[PDB]
């Protein structure tokens, strides 16, 4: 299993234009299109993403295509992110995808306020890890995902995804 796999388990494909649970206007595989509250923005911003007329709806491979530019986006901030980056570089295979899956979920900044955690995880210390991090926002308001993503920086497995 693999990072792709897991957040196509997260954030469910969507082929038509949805709102994320912040109200933003989002489509595909978690697929933010804008923060606007204007339908005639998120349309028009999909047209240009797409490169084409969609009148909001997209095909599974035109999802598939945006959800591997913004997998390749979360690698990046995170390489460019100071505080992401050495985490990162401190993660094995598997819990490398799930610090990614946070980062695509709540963006390079909201990922690197997790402060204690971060170190705890620099550290290796992956229980204590997990215990702080149940103790955040996030996992009070997305507690089914914050719980598998906190169960894979635990243990290293794939197990809450299999």
């Amino acid at each position: 299993m693999n990072i792709f796999e897991m957040l196509r388990i997260d954030e469910g494909l969507r082929l038509k234009i949805y709102k994320d649970t912040e109200g933003y206007y989002t489509i595909g595989i978690g697929h933010l299109l804008t923060k606007s509250p204007s339908l005639n923005a998120a349309k028009s911003e999909l047209d240009k993403a797409i490169g084409r007329n969609t009148n909001g709806v997209i095909t599974k491979d035109e999802a598939e295509k945006l959800f591997n530019q913004d997998v390749d986006a979360a690698v990046r901030g995170i390489l460019r992110n100071a505080k992401l980056k050495p985490v990162y570089d401190s993660l094995d295979a598997v819990r490398a995808a799930a610090l990614i899956n946070m980062v695509f979920q709540m963006g390079e900044t909201g990922v690197a306020g997790f402060t204690n955690s971060l170190r705890m995880l620099q550290q290796k210390r992956w229980d204590e890890a997990a215990v702080n991090l149940a103790k955040s926002r996030w996992y009070n308001q997305t507690p089914n995902r914050a719980k598998r993503v906190i169960t894979t920086f635990r243990t290293g497995t794939w197990d809450a995804y299999k």
